[PDB]
């Protein structure tokens, strides 16, 4: 017994979970980009660290 | 002797405030994630009540087994 109330309204189901994974997916976009900028300003905070140490010293710490 | 001046003591003072700045930007799209995940549980639920629901009982019965 699937009237055509229960067909059209299966259909909107499906549209509002597929909006809901869209915006899942914008999310996690961003969540990558963001962690690209961390890991880009992480690099900077590093090279700073190093910087402030005598060179040798510095040296036996890159390994 | 290293060689930590004012400026690089400051300059790393900022690089560790840029970092949470960005960690905090982090935690608000994950718990936006979390949010949304949520929001599609309920929505899947019905859905799922709604494809049950044109069943005949005995059938939808037989699957929630």
């Amino acid at each position: 017994h699937m009237a055509t109330r229960d067909l059209v309204l299966l259909g909107e189901q499906f549209r509002e979970e597929y909006k809901l994974t869209q915006e899942l997916e914008m999310l996690t976009d961003r969540l990558q980009l963001t962690l690209r900028a961390l890991e880009d300003e992480k690099k900077k905070t590093d090279t700073l660290l190093y910087s402030v140490l005598p060179p040798s010293v510095a040296n036996e710490l890159r390994h």
